[PDB]
């Protein structure tokens, strides 16, 4: 009867747990010792002789194998204008996206549900991210009408977001799960780089190094409280809390603007000094009231912006090499699906812990920190705790 | 345990609205001035039935006012956006990635002034807008131009749409709920710069949106456990949030952002679809609470156009009165998108203390808060008044 009585009936009891991950990719994909080749012949830039050399040096630095993309060689011959390093190509950019970024969601999100193993009438929730495109309704709506999800969905959708926000969705999810008694919560993150491929520069290094890491995936999860067993429902892992931070004097490290050309890319500053600078601070914040220094004993996801990040990571840190795995893998048999990727890691680690027989998902660790790390400098890290194998 | 860290975690009450603040860029237009400026700015005097038709749709949008970033003197100096549609996406971004967190920020000012606490003790902040999209994002650069710690939990909602009030509202309850201490910093900011554009006598829907949209911003502090030791005390307190999709209305409002910027397309009968449907979310928020009398309730609506609300009012058998507060802030401000709701919370709540009535919500204990836009999506909000 009370406003009390009210809100303690309608919000859950427990943490937030991921329930199930699925992950889906374009089939299109191109191997990264054969891109460079690639890329300078389908942009007609075959004369930059010497940034094709340096090109191969930043396909060779970046650790990837492959890169799925939906962006074909075919459909490029017909879209000279995506080509151009800048010509107007948004509208075009647009239309891709627009239909095939929440289709790329929902293959992810069915094989979600699938593992999830409930009526999708259940999903209370949808939370939809996206750095690749924008559009009314959004993808959150489309991807709702293509799984056919109740009309009474409540939808969040974010767009613009950028390489952090695998992170975000988590913090997001996790306050929604946990509010609300019974909701389960459909998250996908879906990326698609049709708005950002664009041929070569040698005045803008940094835009040419994002055609080196970037790529197309999108990841799904069910996230929810008081998960029941009965109906076969089981965490993978939980969360425990969840942060986000701006870094000190990181001001234009990272810029993306939307405009007529599409999705243009900018690097300021030492992005892997400035992670490596100051990533104990957020450790610390959510460890210490934990009682736990010993960055070692966790479970480790980091996104993987490029190679130098984790690198200088693990260094700075003295993390033993086995750390840092599960996101290089990720990176090596993927590249830099920007907000999908720590989700890809999270499902690449529960999968080898259990092949290899390890007490728990989280590689027979107990606790564990995931990091999303994107423009602002914005650094989100979540702390999760394993489940028993 | 987990379980332990979870409870101490959380936030115990219900998320209460704790201040309000609004803001308007100072430059405006009268709406019985407008079709003339209009045609004459963008070139189409010589279309005349078309002007006869837009004169008629200002004058039955109930608009009296609306707040305009663009002024006279730049779209002089910009005929690419005064066309119907040319290449001006990128001198439309340029102008909204500045002026949208710059207005949000006045209003935000405002309503950090209202709750009277340091600014320190925000610990989310939840930006909303349809005008413009950026890396890093509005929320980004309203945290650095007011100061906000390093560490605030940011939340960037971009090319939301007009329900987008309900939106944040939802967003910021399950924030402020889930987490002891939180403050939530809600910001909703619009500016039509992005969507100015001259006419076309066979795009009558683009015509409509420029006869009512309009530019403006708002602001909330937002919170559990209101602490009455520092001056904290609820304006309205949040029960439940829903979002919908209408039966049927699928493509009935589309927008897109092109190189021309963003269009809008109307299909279908909005009025009608929202009218015939609002009472099934009526009803699945306020049976459980044992409410069916839908003149019991303050009411605020997205005012989406005049048809909208007085379709409703029809619809519902709803005494003139209940929407007062909407019909007065479309009259004074025009259709701002995402942050008309919360200028009608801001409204209903200053008019009640004025007249000197026993709530925040005209003198009446519960209320209900709607927002309309692409989809078709409703969102409704269960909102509890403070006495007086």
């Amino acid at each position: 009867s009370s406003l009390d009585e009210i809100r303690q009936a309608q919000r859950a009891d427990g943490p937030a747990g991921i329930l199930a991950i699925g992950t889906a990719n374009p089939e299109n994909h191109v191997l990264q010792a054969e891109y460079p080749d690639y890329y300078f012949r389908i942009t007609n830039s075959e004369h930059m002789t010497d940034l094709k050399e340096k090109f191969k040096r930043m396909c060779d630095k970046s650790t990837i194998r492959k890169r799925h993309m939906h962006l074909t060689e075919e459909f490029l011959k017909e879209n000279p204008h995506m080509c151009a390093y800048m010509a107007p190509s948004l509208d075009t950019r647009q239309d891709i996206v627009v239909v095939e970024v929440p289709k790329l969601g929902k293959e992810a999100a069915v094989k979600a549900i699938k593992e999830w193993g409930q009526p999708k009438s259940k999903i209370t929730h949808v939370v939809f991210c996206t750095t690749s495109g924008v559009d009314m309704p959004g993808a959150d709506y489309q991807l709702t009408k293509l799984l056919g999800l109740r009309p009474s969905v409540k939808r969040l959708m974010m767009y613009q977001q950028g390489c952090f926000a695998g992170g975000t969705v988590l913090r997001i999810a996790k306050d929604l799960a946990e509010n609300n008694r019974g909701a389960r919560v459909l998250v996908v993150c879906s990326e698609i780089t049709a708005v950002t491929f664009r041929g070569p520069s040698d005045t803008h290094l940094d835009s040419l190094v994002g055609q080196a890491l970037f790529s197309d995936g999108a990841a799904a999860l069910i996230v929810g409280s008081d998960p029941d067993t009965s109906v076969g429902e089981k965490p993978i892992f939980e969360m425990v809390s969840a942060a986000q931070t701006i870094l000190p004097d990181s001001d234009g490290a990272i810029d993306g603007h939307l405009r007529e050309v599409g999705l243009t890319f900018h690097l300021l500053k030492d992005v892997p000094g400035l992670i490596s600078k100051n990533i104990v601070k957020s450790l610390d914040e959510a460890f210490k009231p934990l009682g736990i220094s010993d960055w070692n004993s966790l479970f480790w996801i980091a996104h993987p912006g490029g190679p130098a990040i984790l690198d200088q990571v693990e260094i700075k840190l003295g993390l033993k090499e086995e750390k840092m795995r599960a996101t290089r893998h990720v990176l090596s048999e993927y590249g830099n699906m920007s907000s999908a990727c720590v989700l890809f890691i999270l499902d690449e680690m529960r999968r080898k812990s259990a092949k290899d027989g390890v007490a728990t998902t989280g590689e027979g660790l107990e606790w564990g920190v995931l990091f999303g790390f994107g423009p602002g400098l914005t650094v989100e890290t979540v702390v999760l705790h394993s489940v028993p194998l």
